């Protein structure tokens, strides 16, 4: 209430259409380090926003991202289908202390950032548009990781280092959550 995620990304330009392009991270570098928050979202789906980025960052191993599950409706929904549906707990190990952690973490591998085609690699706008939480298109990006503190979130990784982790929680704490806007996700038990 809220949560953050953690973990390396895909960079792809148009996400699941016809000209969907994987690109190497070597070929963002130059536009990273990414301090204003981006939307986060569901398989690229833009009426799904469910939180906000706290910072994009390159190191070693690739693009690290840090981001904030601030939607209200999401969280509450998640956490009852991580508590009741067994739909949800099929895939995961059996009586985990923390449900909605292993749910999102099992459902939700994947961190999908959006960018602009290689092509335009002086741009014009924007190079970034969103980051998605993935069920599928997982190439270079490791599992996401969920968790309730920032600090545990990035020391879960052990490809970055002490020195990245505290530059990275150094821009995570430069972020105000509440006053980033809600996002739009509505709860479909409450709509259809
Ligand atoms: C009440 S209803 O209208 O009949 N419900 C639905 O139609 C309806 C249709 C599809 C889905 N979800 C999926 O198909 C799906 C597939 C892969 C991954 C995920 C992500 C996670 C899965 C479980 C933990 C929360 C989200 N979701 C849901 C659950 C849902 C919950 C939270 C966020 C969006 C979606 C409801």
């Amino acid at each position: 209430q809220g949560l953050y995620v953690g973990g390396f990304v895909d960079v792809v330009s148009c996400p699941k259409l016809e000209q969907e392009l994987y690109l190497d991270p070597d070929q963002v570098t130059d536009y990273l380090p990414v301090t204003e928050p981006l939307p986060i979202t569901i398989e690229h789906l833009p009426e799904t926003e469910v939180g906000w980025t706290l910072g994009l960052f390159q190191v070693s191993h690739g693009i690290f991202c840090t981001g904030a599950i601030t939607s209200p409706a999401f969280l509450e929904l998640a956490s009852r289908l991580a508590d009741t549906s067994h739909v949800a707990r099929a895939p995961v190990k059996n009586l985990p202390k923390e449900p909605l952690l292993e749910i999102l973490h099992t459902w939700l591998p994947g961190l999908s950032l959006s960018s602009i085609h290689p092509r335009e690699l002086t741009p014009s706008g924007p190079v970034f548009q969103h980051v998605s939480l993935c069920a599928l298109g997982r190439r270079r990006g490791t599992v996401a990781v969920y968790g309730h503190d920032a600090e545990w979130v990035v020391s879960r990784f052990s490809s970055v280092s002490k020195s990245e982790r505290a530059h990275i929680l150094q821009h995570v704490s430069s972020c105000r959550l509440e006053d980033l806007s809600t996002p739009n996700f509505v709860s479909p038990l409450e709509t259809l």
